[PDB]
């Protein structure tokens, strides 16, 4: 009954097919194999939070189709234990999905269908949806749903005094200043930090500088994801702190690990942990995540993260 | 219950994405929209039979997943009314699926995942897997499950005396002669007939000679689908029967129409109708199919097929 993690964002069916080579206009080919998996940054972050045994709601839009049931199954009672009260399904849009064509040479080809993620939201968020974010302990957004929705959520949480984190992952359009001005923590990776600031991010000094531009744009806190280099938390009026990776024994699959990092950070934060302990909690979670194939099935339970953290 | 139509074959979730152009290696693109629908040649044919009010069983393999559920729902008691007793689901293979990339010009590019359709069958069919085919009034196969399974089913019927139809739709591989020798009716389109015989099929004379080649490969009856030109039924030693299309008011989506044609022909044949009547009935059912989007959603009910027959000649 603690103030919940509330994730508002995307849910996707990820349709992976293993093919020797791409087809041609008319060519029917046969994949070696194929699998369809629950994904999307919003669903991933919600799954992570629920698996960490923190009360978590997902606010998203699905189609009334098989891929929608796939997501609900993965996230809900028989899966991760996300509260799905505020997920709505519609009959005029497909569940969002991605066709991923892994090829016999190492190259990926992807078709992304935004579907319900981009087209099933209302013009104006319902009072019901806004009520769950007002009652949240913390709110997580990404950029795989319309700016309109992110902005309306951001405004409500700001008035309610609820912290909100915006993951920059998703579409590569500019971020509206009204969104930047209404969020507590911006969370880009190195490449995303560069794209929105038009500055280099090859060195930590360059990163600090792009982050300085972020402060000027209205963002008091930036949680920078650095891949193998770990992460860095920048708070205006303070010294940037850093956390290196907690090295994985083996990197099986980095899919979902940035989402795990972000959501785990949010869980540690809302649990009242220090900034240092938040970064380390998140590092530990991302680390367990990359050691296992897949996205949502790779995400660690609280017991495993805490176990890994114990090590000296 | 009349001796049922028994369809042994494939079930696919059909994943349609509308794009402008096919993407390139390393490249991410966006689609305008999409839809996931119940399909597969086997499930389509069973759905058709069931909608035409003939007792119909589907024998097939599904994964225990959301795509599998989609199929079951579309075919079963709340959908088409297919008897699903002999559908089996496995947890170690995915339900087969097909990514169908529609382009703006008109071409389609397709990736087919065999999944449970190709990989979840036993090496040897058990005799109570085969009990249903032994009780059939007519059996329909396609080429979207393993050759080995098709061979075992056909042989189990031949040694029981009921007609077996093999739709050539599916894999583009040569058909094993062991299979051709065990079926009663082969049903290819023009391209499949040409691929299988290695002969041209651009003219009716050519088609007739390609069919003569089929008669040499041991097949007595060939039901050739000729697209906008209609169809024809060749029976060895007899004059061919030709049937033009029953023209559709509008063509919305031809997906599943060949499946409809073949299954409707089978229903008419198992009900005792004349070859002429069988072809007409099949043409009418395919006509209705092309006027609605989707495969299984577009299957017509028997009354509509008979009404189109009444008023079309
Ligand atoms: N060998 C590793 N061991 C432990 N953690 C790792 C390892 N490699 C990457 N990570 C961590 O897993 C997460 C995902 O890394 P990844 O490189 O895929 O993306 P990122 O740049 O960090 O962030 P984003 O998801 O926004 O792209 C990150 O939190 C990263 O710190
Ligand atoms: N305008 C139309 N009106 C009525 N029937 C049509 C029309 N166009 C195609 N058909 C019929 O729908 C069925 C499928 O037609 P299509 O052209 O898609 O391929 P086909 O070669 O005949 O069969 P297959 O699906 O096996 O390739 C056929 O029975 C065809 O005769
Ligand atoms: O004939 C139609 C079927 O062929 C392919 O198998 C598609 O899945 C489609 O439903
Ligand atoms: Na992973
Ligand atoms: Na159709």
């Amino acid at each position: 009954m603690a103030p919940p993690l509330v994730v508002v964002g995307s849910a996707n069916a990820d349709i992976y097919v293993e093919i020797e080579r791409l087809p041609k206009e008319g060519e029917t080919i046969s994949a070696k194999t194929g699998q369809t998996l629950a994904g999307g940054k919003g669903a991933n972050q919600a799954a992570c939070g629920a698996k960490l045994m923190y009360p978590t709601y997902f606010v998203g839009r699905l189609g009334e189709d098989a891929h929608g049931k796939l997501i609900a199954e993965a996230l809900g009672d028989d899966g991760c234990g996300v509260h799905l009260d505020y997920v709505r399904s519609v009959n005029n849009e497909p569940t969002g999905h991605a066709v991923v064509m892994l090829q016999s040479d190492g190259q990926n080809s992807i078709i992304i269908v935004g579907g319900a993620n981009m087209k099933a939201w209302p013009e104006i968020m319902s009072d019901d949806d806004l009520e769950i974010v007002r009652n949240a302990g913390i709110v997580l957004l990404q950029r795989e749903i319309p700016d309109s929705i992110n902005i309306q959520v951001a405004k409500a949480v700001k008035k309610a005094g609820v912290p909100v984190i915006l993951d920059v992952g998703g579409m590569d359009t500019p971020i509206p200043n009204e969104l930047l001005d209404s969020i507590d923590i911006l969370s880009p990776n190195e490449t995303e930090l560069s794209r929105l600031t038009g500055m280099p991010t090859e060195t930590f000094e360059q990163i600090s500088q792009a982050v300085a531009k972020c402060h000027k744009l209205g963002v008091k806190q930036v949680l920078v994801k650095l891949g193998s280099k770990g992460s860095a938390l920048f708070i205006q009026g303070e010294k940037p702190i850093q956390q290196s990776i907690i090295p994985a024994a083996q990197v099986v699959d980095t899919t979902g690990a940035g989402d795990t990092f972000t959501a785990a950070f949010a869980v540690a934060m809302v649990e009242g942990k220090s900034h240092e302990e938040c970064l380390r909690f998140a590092a530990a979670a991302a680390s367990l995540c990359v050691q296992v194939k897949g996205a949502i099935p790779s995400m660690p339970d609280r017991k495993s993260v805490l176990k890994l953290l114990k090590f000296s």
